[PDB]
C-alpha cells in the first residue's frame, strides 16, 4: 500500500522559532477540543513537542542527517475528559532531509604517484577519490567534479573520475624529478556555491 | 482513524532550489526502478512536479496561503514496462502553512463616534476591529493588539478589544468639539517584528 505515515524535516535548521514538523490528526476530531494528542518514542518530549489540542508538532533543536536519518515515534489520541484512546497508537516516522553541508574530503592522503619520463601526453599517473558525507541519492549535494588550478600546465585531471594524466610529453627526469600538484573536488557538480576540498599530490618522475 | 496522506509546505518561499514537498512511496517498491510514480490533480505537472524514479515531489513556484490553503491531488504507482498500476490511486492533500505576511487592515473604517462632554475618565466611546488575513488558528500571526500614537493624551484604546475610552475627564465641548484619533493594530501580539495597520477615527463631543 501507499506509505503516508511520515513527516519531513530539514536538517541544520537556522531559524529561532521552532520548526514546524506537521500535524497528527484523527478524522474523529470535530474541532471542539475534546481530543488530546500525545506523542512518544525517539525525541519525544525533547526534540519534538506537540500541541495536545491542535496536533501541531514542532522541532525544538536542530537535526543532523549525518548523525541520524529518521526518528520513529508513536501517536496517541486520547479523550481529554477520560484520557482513554480513540485511535490505535500508531507508529510514524520523521524523516530528516539532506542539505549540502558536507565538504568534499580527501581522506586517503598523502597522495603520491609515479610516471615514467618522456611518457606520451595523457598517461594515467594515479587516481584520487574524494568523499562527500551528504546524500548521494537526492540532489547533487554529493556529486563531485575534480579539477586542477588554472596555473597548472604539467598535468590534467578527468573531471568525474579524478584520474591524473600528464599534459606535456617532454618530462625529462634530469631537469626536474618531483612535482607537487594540488587537486580540488567540488560538489553540486561544480556549479557556483558548491563546497570544495583539496589535497596536495606529490608526483615523482622515474627513468 | 489517523490522517496521514498529507504534505506540508511553507508559503511565500523565495529560495532558488525548488521546495521539497515530500515523497509518495509504495511498500511494494523493491528499489529497482520498475515503478513509475505519477501525480494528477490540482497543480499536478505545473506547480508540483514529481520524480518518477524516487517519488520525490517539488514545488516549482512560490505558494500563497491567502490565495489557496491546500491542493488536492492523486498519486499513482505504475509499472515501468506495462503501465498498469500496482496500488489504487490515492488522494493526498498538500497543505501550505501560514506565515505572518498580511498586515492588519481596518476594513469597516474609517468611522465616527461620540462621547458626552465632561464624561468620566475611562468612558467607553466605540469599538474598532482590524482584520488580519493570516491564520488565526496557528501562531500569533493574526492575534492583534490595538494602541494609540505617542503623544495622544485625550483617548486610550484597550489593547485586546480595541474599544476607545476617554483618557481625561475635562472634555468641554465649547473648548474643543472634535478630535481625530489614530488607532493602530499590530499582530504577533505586539512583539517586535509584528506587522501594523492604522486608521483615523474622528471622535466628537456631544451634550
Ligand atoms: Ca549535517
Ligand atoms: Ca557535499
Ligand atoms: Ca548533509
Ligand atoms: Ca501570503
Ligand atoms: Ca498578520
Ligand atoms: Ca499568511
Amino acid at each position: 500500500g501507499w506509505v503516508w505515515n511520515q513527516f519531513f524535516v530539514v536538517e541544520e535548521y537556522t531559524g529561532t522559532e521552532p520548526l514546524y514538523v506537521g500535524k497528527i490528526h484523527s478524522d474523529s476530531d470535530e474541532g471542539d477540543g475534546t481530543i488530546k494528542y500525545t506523542i512518544s518514542g525517539e525525541g519525544a518530549g525533547t526534540i519534538f513537542l506537540i500541541d495536545e489540542l491542535t496536533g501541531d508538532i514542532h522541532a525544538t533543536e536542530r537535526l543532523d542527517r549525518e548523525q541520524k536519518t529518521f526518528y520513529t515515534l508513536r501517536a496517541q489520541a486520547r479523550d481529554r475528559a477520560t484520557n482513554r484512546l480513540l485511535e490505535p497508537e500508531s507508529e510514524f516516522i520523521i524523516k530528516v532531509q539532506d542539505i549540502n553541508d558536507s565538504e568534499p574530503r580527501f581522506l586517503h592522503g598523502p597522495y603520491i604517484g609515479s610516471v615514467a619520463e618522456l611518457s606520451p601526453t595523457g598517461t594515467s599517473v594515479m587516481q584520487v577519490m574524494a568523499s562527500d558525507a551528504d546524500d548521494p541519492t537526492y540532489g547533487s549535494s554529493a556529486r563531485l567534479v575534480y579539477s586542477v588550478l588554472d596555473g597548472e600546465h604539467h598535468f590534467t585531471v578527468d573531471p568525474k573520475t579524478g584520474v591524473i594524466r600528464t599534459a606535456v610529453p617532454d618530462l625529462d627526469r634530469e631537469s626536474q624529478e618531483r612535482y607537487e600538484v594540488v587537486i580540488q573536488a567540488t560538489d553540486m557538480a561544480g556549479q557556483l556555491g558548491g563546497l570544495s576540498g583539496s589535497t596536495t599530490v606529490t608526483i615523482v618522475v622515474t627513468d
